[PDB]
């Protein structure tokens, strides 16, 4: 039927749900749309994403668009017990996710969510399409298409692409302009600040801060930190963006330098063990470490709790690890996605866009259901576009249009 | 002997208060020093401050020092419970103050506060200044000194020093360089769009967001608004601070004209009806307005209420008040200091030095006992210059010092 | 054998060229390749390029290996005389283009420039390329093939291929990532304020600066004019760049809203009249436009100069235009490119990574030559690539490389 | 009857004035009722200032009001010869000033201004002042008043009052809010890297800039290099402005550590030897070191002319200084004021209320003569203040009033 923390939280989701639906005016007119035409008739449907308000308003969306949805975590600390309980009572939509469930039931939702024989798989961090590769090959036949909504999903793809098993067509949600532009940017940029307030209020000004990797999420942290006040220093493994970072004012070194310098890390890369044992060393005292990419693993904590002589709880969101020599490690979150573990992750107004693109690219897998190549593609440019004029609209921005002069200029050579 | 929520939340308390401890190393040290020289032996000591952790913090350096202090919420929502009940119960600090509590309950606490026969008195807006002034002129000989901790409640002591009432001296701790200059632009700055976002998690980039005055709470709020992505625009009442604001790339404008733009309007004025019904009548559909500074009084909210057919509640520190023709106007924290009652406040770093100056101040009455002339003093230069020198030092940040041959270039004239 | 104002500036030429030498340190080292692998011996060269210092050690890289080469200048006020002067009396290299001459002038040097029947021709804003495509279709047997410095003359490219006529390769140099990342950006970013401040010396903060379009060149202007303290308007007419800018803290709104508003007008669209005499009517007494576009046609001048009764030079590089009712409108540079017009261009920083990849290119060309399809090829990704890493070298900056278990990572799914 | 480079050059720089007017319709007010009221009536006035478009329309304003005036430069370097040659051709007002003159005719300057026999002296950095107090006891009867233009003037003229020696009114221009708020502050930071960038075409995004200096003018330089992408260090001697640059988001470090750090330094904390040998010999190979405090002796230069073994002119206002290990040391503008030696200093916009400060302060001086103790003065609040409402107005800037119901809530405190 479900599988959630506590039903009678119904009321504070609704309540939160619609709250954020006010800065979802472009998923609005969507699902305003699907009501009346039905896309997803008969389809079942999987959606693997973080469980709070805004993933709430895209359910919304395709279960008004006819869709026979099941909703799974993508992380235990992302869900909103509050929102999975509005979802099962409100609309009758089964919903697998309790927040800080253990790994044994992270998995055991997988297995009850592939059991529903999804026709279409809405993914985020790649782990339910994977798992169906991996273990449900005989499931393939049902397969519509799939998406996925974040960076680190796109490069799992790429590696079933290259290893030949992509066989199948995957939305590229993640890449869209409308998506990665604004939600990766300025989205993580705002709601990761906000989680490392929540998890400590600490003073940002004055504090030295080190963001690793300087790409769509990295230019957008560092951006909101610098904004805050704070000194930032930022790595990379790539020259284009780390010459971008220096040009924007901001301190570019290696790593092992950096760990010498920081008060609070934040890594943003995508990559595994971007902070590491002979890192964790030279910190000063103190320091903060937090993780912002889709997996836990760019932190070695691993590495870490074994360095450590003692841990314990010093706030909510937040451990503290004290070294044989006495210096502490602060960790916030345990690792995991800050704004979603210790906030509520993006506000509504980019997972609008997000979820507008969520919404269309499964529409667009049904409209043409056995007219695709396998692989990945791409959200259509008009659908990206349309996406930023109905936002623009929204927000009450109005810009200009060529005239036919202006039009007929840029044809002559 | 006490009257909070909940005892049970001392643990929460606890945690909390040793977390913000980590960067309050100034009051750590002058804690330190007082445990020894126990400077506010045989004092009686009320406090009126929003019932914080860094106020906690405050209350221990006090407590070591030998103070037998009474503490009180200064607002009726910008109380910790947790803090209340740790004070009390780990320490045996009589704390009366209650989250949300009403105001009868807030003016009986000033009562009480008031039967302690405080000699000195750490107020924060001068509501207990004020009443032992009105009420309590047969107690004045108990009064060795008091403090202020924020600008409005320095305005109001100005009013009572005009009015000739102000018959005992009056630190003002608000004014000292490593108070406002720190706490009420990064502090205010930060924990302003704190309370914000933890009210409503709505997207900063692309609003317009209308910050009333541009003072030190002002610079912050608008300094950290555009940080945040967001278009600024400030308004004002002296020209003065309103060209700074231009020149620091902000729109400045009236009222009148910012309220038919705005999505979030922030107060920061100190004054009294800010924001009016005229503004209410022509802004934006779901406007949200709120408040930084120490009064709610700064918005109308009273016609507000009058005006609007519904109000709802929302999200957690959120009403929507629904307008008779069908718009809304927003309100977070019921127009009360939005950072305090929909966050946590200033972050410790910056209350180690306002509270590091509330400490050095208590000290200051106490050894200066009847050698100092009534009415409002500042906080000496010597004290001033020491906390902020701590502060560099604890910060972890080295300068440079003067040679002696520097030192001779500026005594130089020919 | 040249056409230059004054031979007896070479010492000053020289001394500045050498001085913009020192941060062009990847372009040392191609030259320096170059000079020792000679890829250009027995070809003939044309450049149509601004005259500046940086153009200069462009020159002297194609110089050094092995190129006949020929200068001429993009725009009548960009030539700095004292490098016109330098290149013919210290290398030899013939250069016609005289700082501030006339229309007949800028055409009879280009009419001479394709006289020398060019195997490469360098262009910047697509003037003597479609000029040889027009009028000299007789001399196609002689181009290998084609590069293009600047956004304006991508789009006439684009136009000369879908009309049929781009019949050779041409080397789309604009848009390499070292190329317009920076350049475009952070370049014009700052050498558009130059341009402004040495007009006027008019205080930046405190102004509403209208910036005229959000793309590569209007995100730097825009970003350096709110650094410097100055209310920024943004006009678009796509959707996507326009919400960057309202999310980026800038105020997005049409032109003709702007228009009552603006101090100061910047345009940076690459598109014809941006700026029109519905605008000019409604400005503030004394309001400031300028161009920082390739071609002075953003502004309507034409307009400009049959609305006013009177025209005046008030200052260097800037006329006062009074309207009839009494109101001004301030022009600087004419309306040509204000950074070029009113001082000295990009610094050489930026125009090292350009004419690195300029330099390339045409190694790219004669390279392929008679291997290359016709039409538009773009920077080689290694090539973009290796320029970032040297630049990024050249700045004493250090990066972090991927270990092989992080590259193992990236290959599981 | 007067000194100056070729005053054929007066149209280029009566076209440079008029220019500059058109941003400074404050000092345009004050000169218009000055015409009328001719408020200098018989006074003879020496200027000491930087001979620009700015200053020349201050010397118009003050010869409308019936001043008989003689102006001299104040640095060398800053002096503009075009609006020399339009100020005697124009206006017939004596100027002794050539730019890059040496100091024996700078110093004869001085002395000729002397023999003007002043009343009222305005000056920058305070040279003609401390020379009057010096060398002309005899003379002081002629005197009514000084001003003081700058801080390191200010610093000067408080040494010679503390050695008893400043028996006449001295009117702190700089320190009044509408000057050293926005000239030092916005000024300075445009205007310096304008020096900079004039003078080198150098790209500042990506560099590492050192601040030396976080004052009025060390965060106007700051805030500006950080807006054009560079990476700011800033220096110091006081621990309040170390912290505010940190919670600014700026490095703050000891110089010796910032020494090897920087790609440019700038000085501007109004003090000698700010940068030494031991500086020079660990800075980066090509490092750019200027200075826009006041005098160049911020910058030790002597000591680095007798280190290297060659120095070059490379580009216009550029020097190259080669050490005898190979490594380059690049000096703009010999160290003087950079953004008045290779550029053309303030931006009329903030000289407008600079200077309508040192027109005031005159007629200040005058009106006020046998009646002002010895010493420095203040601007009066009352002249600063409508400074600040008539530049606000002439900006198109319009702000809100207090309404008799906030002014009542002001002077209450109950
Ligand atoms: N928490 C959130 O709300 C949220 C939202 C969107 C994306 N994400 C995640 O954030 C991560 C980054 O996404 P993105 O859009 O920024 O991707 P991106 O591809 O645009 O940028 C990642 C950057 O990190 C750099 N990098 C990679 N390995 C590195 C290393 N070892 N050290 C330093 N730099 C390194 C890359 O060169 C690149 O510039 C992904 O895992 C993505 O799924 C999180
Ligand atoms: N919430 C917090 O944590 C916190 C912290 C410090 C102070 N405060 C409060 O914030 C308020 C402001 O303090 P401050 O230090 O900025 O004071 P301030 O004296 O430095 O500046 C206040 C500014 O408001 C302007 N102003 C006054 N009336 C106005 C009006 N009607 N419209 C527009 N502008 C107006 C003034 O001209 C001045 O520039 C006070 O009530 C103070 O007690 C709050
Ligand atoms: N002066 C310089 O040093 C310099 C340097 C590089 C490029 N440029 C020139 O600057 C121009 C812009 O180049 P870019 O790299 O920014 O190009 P771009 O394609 O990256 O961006 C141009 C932007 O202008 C917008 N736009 C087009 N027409 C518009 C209109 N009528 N109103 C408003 N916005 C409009 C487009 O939508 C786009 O976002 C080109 O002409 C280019 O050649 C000048
Ligand atoms: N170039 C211009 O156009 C212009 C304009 C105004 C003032 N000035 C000059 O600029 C200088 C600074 O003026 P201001 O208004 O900023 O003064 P200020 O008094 O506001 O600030 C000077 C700062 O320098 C710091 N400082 C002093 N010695 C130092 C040292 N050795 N190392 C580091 N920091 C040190 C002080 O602590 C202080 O914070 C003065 O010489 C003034 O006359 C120049
Ligand atoms: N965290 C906090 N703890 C205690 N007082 C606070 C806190 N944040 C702000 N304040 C104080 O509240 C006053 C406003 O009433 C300000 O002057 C400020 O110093
Ligand atoms: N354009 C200018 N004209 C005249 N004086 C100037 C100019 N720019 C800066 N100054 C002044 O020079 C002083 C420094 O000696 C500063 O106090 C400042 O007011
Ligand atoms: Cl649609
Ligand atoms: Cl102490
Ligand atoms: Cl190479
Ligand atoms: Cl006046």
């Amino acid at each position: 039927k479900y599988d959630i923390k506590d039903i009678s939280l119904a009321p504070q989701g609704r309540q939160r749900i619609e709250w954020a639906a006010r800065e979802m005016p472009v998923l609005k007119q969507i699902r305003e749309r699907f009501a009346q035409e039905k896309p997803f008739a008969g389809i079942r449907l999987v959606a693997c994403c973080h469980v709070t308000t805004e993933t709430a308003n895209l359910a919304i969306a395709l279960h008004a668009g006819g869709a026979d949805s099941l909703l799974i975590a993508s992380n235990p600390l992302s869900t909103q017990d509050d929102v999975a309980a509005c979802l099962v009572a409100d609309y009758g939509i089964p919903v697998y996710a309790i927040k800080g469930e253990d790994n044994e039931t992270y998995h055991r939702h997988v297995q009850i969510a592939l059991d529903h024989r999804p026709n279409i798989i809405i993914d985020d961090g790649s782990d339910v399409v994977a798992t169906l590769v991996q273990e449900r090959q005989h499931q393939l036949s049902d397969i519509i298409g799939t998406t996925e909504e974040t960076t680190t999903g796109i490069v799992r793809l790429r590696a079933m692409f290259n290893d030949g098993v992509l066989t199948f067509p995957a939305m590229n949600v993640n890449d869209a302009d409308t998506k990665h532009f604004y939600d990766n940017r300025y989205g993580t940029g705002q709601s990761t600040l906000d989680g490392i307030i929540r998890a400590t209020n600490i003073l940002l000004a004055g504090k030295t801060i080190v963001v690793a990797g300087y790409g769509w999420c990295g230019k957008g942290v560092a951006m909101r930190a610098k904004g805050m006040g704070a000194d930032v220093i930022v790595t990379e493994i790539s020259p284009v963006p780390a010459i971008e970072a220096a040009m924007d004012g901001f301190r570019v070194m290696p790593m092992a330098e950096a760990a010498h310098q920081g008060d609070i890390f934040i890594t943003v890369t995508g990559n595994k063990h971007v902070i590491r044992p002979e890192h964790f060393a030279v910190m000063k005292d103190g320091a903060i470490v937090c993780n912002s990419g889709h997996f836990d693993i760019e932190i070695d904590l691993k590495s870490l709790k074994e360095q450590a002589k003692e841990v314990k709880e010093v706030r909510n969101f937040t451990e503290q690890y004290i070294l044989p020599n006495g210096k502490s490690i602060i960790v916030i979150g345990e690792g995991r996605l800050v704004n979603l573990a210790a906030a509520e992750g993006h506000p509504s107004a980019v997972m609008d866009m997000s979820f507008a693109n969520q919404a269309l690219a499964c529409e667009h897998l049904v409209k043409n259901k056995g007219q695709l190549e396998p692989g990945m593609h791409s959200i259509p440019v008009e659908v990206d576009q349309e996406i930023a004029r109905l936002k623009l609209q929204a927000m009450g921005i109005a810009i200009d249009s060529l005239t036919p002069e202006q039009v007929e200029y840029i044809n002559s050579w």
